[PDB]
C-alpha cells in the first residue's frame, strides 16, 4: 500500500536528529547552564551568517534553473499572494495581542509559518515515500526556489520593518541593509554558479566544494541547537500563550496548505502535481525563519512552538491530506 | 617517483579549507566585527563541549581496539615520556619568560606542542601519499590512541594546573574535573561501543548515527573558525613573539620528530613502521590542543602561531624526512 509501518520509521528517524539537536540544545542553555544569553545569540548569529548562506548556496547551486517548471513557480507564488492577501484583511477586522497596532511583524510571522513549510529534511522523507521518487523531484524545486526568492524576500521584510522602527527613504533603507547581507549574496552567487554550471558546464573546484562543506555542513545541527538554546530562553514551551499557539498552528497547517490547494486548483496542476504541490504546504514551520525571527527579535515565540509541536503532526497531517484527496 | 606534483596538489588542497574556515573567522572577528569576545568565547565553548566529544567518539568507535598494534602504542608512549622528560630537564636549568615559576603550564603546553601532531586531515593526504595505502592504517592507529588517551590525559594536566592556581586534594580536585568533562565521557563511551561493535558485532542505529553526525559534522570548521576568531583577538598573528615562536617551531618539528625517531629506534620499528611513525610527528600542531588551551587560557598564543605556519612546513618537512631516511 501506498503508506507502511517502514514509512513512517523512515519519517520519525528523519525526525528524531533534529529533536536531539533540539534538546541538547535546550539543555545546554538551561539544564547544564552552559552559554549565557549574549553566547546563545552569538551562537544563533553564526548559524545565520555563516551557515544559512553556505547552505543556500549549495540548495541554489545544485538546481538546473532552466529545468524548473513554470506551473510550479506560478502555483507557489499564487499560494504567497492569497495567504498575503488573507492575512491582511484578517488584520484590519482584529489585530492579535488584544487589537493593538502594526500590521508589519505580524504579516511577517505569518507568512513565516503559513507560507514557509520544511521541504529539505522531512518533506523529502515523507512524500518522496508515499508518491515515489517523483515527488522527491517536484519539491526539489519547491525548496530550491524557497531558498532563492522567499526568504531573501522574508529577509527584505524584516530590515523594513525593523528600519521602520520619508516614505522612499524607508524603502532604500531596508535596500540597503538587504545587500550587506549574506543570504542575498548567497543565492545570488548560487543561482549564478548554477546557471554557469548547467549551461557552460563549469564544474565547482574540489577545493573550494570542500572548503564550503566544512562549514555548511554542520548548519542543520547547529540551527535545531539554537533553537533548542532559545527555548531554553523561554519559559515555557508555549512561550505564546495557548490561544496563540492555537490560532498559529491552525494558519500553519489549515489555511497555509487549504489556500495551496485553492491555488493548485487555480493553476491547473494536474495529477501528481497537484497531490505534491499541497501536502508540501501542510509540513513543519521550518528553523529558518526562526533564526531570522531570533537574530531580528520579531515575535519567535510563535515560530519556536510551531517547530516543536509541527513536526509531531507533519506526518499525520499528510497522512489526512493524502486519505482526502484519495476520493 | 614517490612524489609528485599531484601529492602536492592534494596535500595543498587538504590544507586550504582550514585555512579558509580560519580566514573566516578572523576576518568575522576584526574587520567584520561580528561575534565579541564574549560571542567568540561562546563558540569556542560549543566547540569544545559539542564538537570535539562527538568526534572523539566518532574516531574511537570505528577504530578496532583489538588490532591495534602492540609496537606502536608502545613507541607513542616511550615518545611522550621521552619528551616529557626532555622538557622537565629543560625546565629545570632555564625557564620561558625569563626565570619564573610556572613548571606545570609551560610543560602542559610543551607537551601540546611537541607530542600532539595533526593527523586526521593532513597527515593522511600526506603520508598515506608519500608510502601509500599502508600508511593509512598505522596513522589510523595513532589517531585513535591520540583521541583516546593522549587527548584526555592533557584534559586532566589542564584541570590539574587550573586547580593548583594539601597534595591528594589537588589530584582529587583535578580527578572530579575530568569526570564531568564532556570530552572523558565521550572517549569511555567510544571504546566500550568499539568493543561492543568489534566483539558481538551491534551495530549503531542509523537514528544515533544521523543524531551523532547532525552535530559532530561541522566540528572541523568550527574549530578552524574559532582558532581565526581567536586570532582576531591576539594583537599580532605571531602572538608569542619570534624568539617564543622559534623556540615553539624548533619544539614541534625537530625535538618532537627527533624523539619518536629515538623511541622508534629503540622499539625496534621494522621498516615501513620505523619511517611512518616518525614522519607522522613532525606534522601541525593541531587544532584540539589550541581548542582545550583557548578554554583553559593558557598560552594559546603559543598553539595560534603554531598552527599558522606550521601547516604550511608539515609538507616540506615530511619531504625531508622522507629524503633523510632514504639514506
Ligand atoms: C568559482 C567560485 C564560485 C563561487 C564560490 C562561492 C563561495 C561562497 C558562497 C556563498 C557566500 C557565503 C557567505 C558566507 C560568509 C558570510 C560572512 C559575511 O559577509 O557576513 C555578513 C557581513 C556582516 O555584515 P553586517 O552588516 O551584519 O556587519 C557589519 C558590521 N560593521 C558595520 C560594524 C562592520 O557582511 C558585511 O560585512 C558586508 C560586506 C559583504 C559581506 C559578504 C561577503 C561575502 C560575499 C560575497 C563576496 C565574495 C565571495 C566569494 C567569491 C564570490 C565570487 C566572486
Ligand atoms: C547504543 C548507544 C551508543 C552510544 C551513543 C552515545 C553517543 C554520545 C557520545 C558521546 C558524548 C557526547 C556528549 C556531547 C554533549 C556534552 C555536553 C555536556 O555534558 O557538557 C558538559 C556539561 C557541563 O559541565 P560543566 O561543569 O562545564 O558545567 C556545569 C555548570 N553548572 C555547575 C553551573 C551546572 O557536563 C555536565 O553538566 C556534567 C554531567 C555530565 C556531562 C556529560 C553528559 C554526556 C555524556 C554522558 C552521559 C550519557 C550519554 C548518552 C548515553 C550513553 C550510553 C548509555
Ligand atoms: O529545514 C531545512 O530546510 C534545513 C535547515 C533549516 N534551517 C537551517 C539552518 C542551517 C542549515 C540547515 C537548515
Ligand atoms: O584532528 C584534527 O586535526 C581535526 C580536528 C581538530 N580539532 C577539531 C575540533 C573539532 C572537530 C575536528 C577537529
Amino acid at each position: 500500500m501506498g503508506i507502511s509501518w517502514l514509512d513512517i520509521y523512515h519519517v520519525v528517524s528523519a525526525t528524531v536528529p533534529l529533536y536531539v539537536s533540539m534538546t541538547l540544545g535546550f539543555l545546554s542553555a538551561r539544564h547544564l547552564k552552559l552559554f549565557s544569553p549574549e553566547q546563545c545569540a552569538g551562537i544563533n548569529k553564526f548559524v545565520a551568517k555563516f551557515s544559512i548562506p553556505l547552505l543556500s548556496f549549495q540548495i541554489i547551486s545544485e538546481n538546473n534553473p532552466f529545468k524548473m517548471s513554470p506551473k510550479l513557480i506560478l502555483s507557489d507564488i499564487l499560494q504567497k499572494f492569497l495567504v498575503v492577501v488573507v492575512l491582511a484583511m484578517v488584520l484590519r477586522f482584529w489585530h492579535p495581542t488584544g487589537g493593538r497596532g502594526g500590521k508589519l511583524g505580524w504579516v511577517i510571522t505569518g507568512l513565516s509559518i503559513s507560507v514557509l513549510p520544511n521541504t529539505l529534511i522531512l518533506g523529502m522523507p515523507i512524500l518522496s515515500a508515499i508518491y515515489g521518487d517523483e515527488a522527491a523531484s517536484i519539491l526539489e524545486q519547491i525548496v530550491v526556489l524557497q531558498s532563492l526568492i522567499w526568504y531573501t524576500i522574508l529577509l527584505f521584510l524584516f530590515e523594513l520593518n525593523a528600519a521602520r522602527a520619508g516614505t522612499m527613504k524607508i524603502l532604500l533603507k531596508a535596500w540597503r541593509k538587504l545587500i550587506i547581507n549574506p543570504n542575498t549574496y548567497a543565492t545570488l552567487i548560487g543561482i549564478i554558479w548554477a546557471t554557469l554550471h548547467f549551461r557552460l558546464g563549469w564544474n565547482l573546484p574540489e577545493m573550494i566544494d570542500k572548503s564550503i562543506h566544512l562549514l555548511s555542513d554542520g548548519g542543520l545541527g547547529m540551527a535545531m541547537f539554537s533553537l533548542g538554546l532559545f527555548m531554553a530562553s523561554q519559559s515555557s514551551i508555549i512561550a505564546c500563550g495557548t490561544k496563540m499557539a492555537i490560532i498559529t498552528m491552525l494558519l500553519k497547517f489549515v489555511l497555509g496548505p487549504a489556500l495551496m490547494i485553492a491555488s493548485a486548483y487555480c493553476i491547473r496542476l494536474k495529477s501528481t502535481l497537484f497531490k505534491v504541490a499541497i501536502l508540501q504546504a501542510a509540513l513543519p514551520q521550518g528553523v529558518v525563519p526562526f533564526v531570522f525571527a531570533k537574530e531580528y527579535n520579531l515575535h519567535p515565540e510563535i515560530i519556536s512552538t510551531g517547530v516543536i509541536f509541527g513536526m509531531l503532526i507533519a506526518l499525520p497531517t499528510t497522512l489526512a491530506y493524502y486519505f482526502l484527496l484519495d476520493l
